[PDB]
C-alpha cells in the first residue's frame, strides 16, 4: 500500500547509547524527520519518543 515517503522500518534492534539517541526494535515503524549531513544518522519519531537512529539499521518502507 502507499505509505509516507519518510516511514521506515527497523531492520535490527538498536539500544540508545543515551544522549538523545532513540532505542528501536526490529520491525518497528519509525517516521524520519531529519538527517545529519551524510544521512547516516536520522532524527526519528516512534511510539516511544524522538531521537537519533543510524541509517544502517533501518530502511524506508516504500518500494
Amino acid at each position: 500500500m502507499e505509505n509516507d515517503p519518510n516511514l521506515f522500518v527497523a531492520l535490527y534492534d538498536f539500544v540508545a547509547s543515551g544522549d538523545n539517541t532513540l532505542s528501536i526494535t526490529k520491525g518497528e515503524k519509525l517516521r524520519v524527520l531529519g538527517y545529519n549531513h551524510n544521512g547516516e544518522w536520522c532524527e526519528a519519531q516512534t511510539k516511544n519518543g524522538q531521537g537519533w537512529v543510524p541509517s544502517q539499521y533501518i530502511t524506508p518502507v516504500n518500494s
